């Protein structure tokens, strides 16, 4: 799971933005933990079926994956929160983004955006289109549930959802959006 | 402490080698933990005053520095060992080396080789000489004890010690060694 690595400079901005708008819209501004995100995850909590948003920042996700074992207790989330905060104090956002983007499991035995660009589109991460970038960003939350190889229904759906988030965040134009959702 | 970052490709091989020969001679071959190193640290333990070598790999050092708090308990060393092993499974050696080399505290408020190349020699890490590289590698174990700014005695000494390790590891030639130790 250390096959393809790619520096952040060789990663399309559509890809980075796709992941940010989908998983941590604030990423560039917080310190490893996102307060508002936890509260916004809490207000869209009981107001959407006592559960919805994630609250977890990209950094917490990176941390989460730095543990050998895979417990999911409370203190675990905390050890990840502390780790994420130290990580934030040690490396800059572009570096954290880079690491996260290269370690993130994206299903079908693919780790990192490069590996995924290959397994899913036979291309290099830097050859990806907006709609291709959007598809990858839709995987992190659940690679097996949204795997385009056997749940293309849910996959395509969550992909167009990523695209809407990007549009709302201003990462893409209405023109580009209409274009992508139809691919 | 996130000021100057420098990709590993812009880092002199004398620098990398200086750190490897001094802190983790096996770095490129182990899996995050170095068994032999712990045993060799143990045999040169009672045979040198019941204590000497370090046993800690570069990866354990990186891990050690990824904790917000700075405890030094037993389980702490273990959490670092597990972390180091997962890190090893996630990123390749050149990447780990890169991260470690950019986070490592080298005294005088300098973090990373770039920051140090400036604070200590007014140069960029890539402009360093063998004897300059050697000096930095001599800092990690104790920046205040070996700080060239006020312990130039101990500093110069441990610097020539790094140079000997490099020579023994074959990273430099006898010619280069004699040259450097006299700078």
């Amino acid at each position: 799971q250390k096959r393809f690595y790619v520096s952040i400079d060789k990663i399309p901005e559509h890809v980075i933005n796709a992941f940010v708008a989908t998983e941590d819209r604030n990423f560039w501004h917080h310190f490893g933990i996102d307060p508002v995100a936890i509260v916004r995850a809490a207000i869209v909590n009981y107001r959407a079926g006592r559960i919805a948003q994630g609250g977890s920042t990209i950094t917490q996700q990176l941390a989460k994956n730095l543990f050998l074992t895979r417990e999911r207790t409370l203190e675990r989330k905390i050890k990840e929160a502390l780790l994420a905060i130290k990580i934030e104090r040690t490396f800059d956002k572009k570096k954290i983004m880079e690491l996260y983007l290269n370690q993130i499991y994206l299903g079908s035995g693919a780790y990192g955006v490069e590996a995924a660009a290959q397994v899913y589109f036979g291309k290099h991460v830097w050859e990806l289109s907006l709609d291709e970038a959007a598809l990858l960003a839709a995987l992190p939350k659940a690679p097996a549930k949204y795997n385009p190889f056997y749940h293309p229904e849910r996959a395509l759906q969550r992909r167009n959802l990523v695209l809407k988030r990007m549009l709302e965040e201003g990462y893409i134009t209405p023109e580009q959006y209409e274009e992508a959702v139809n691919k």
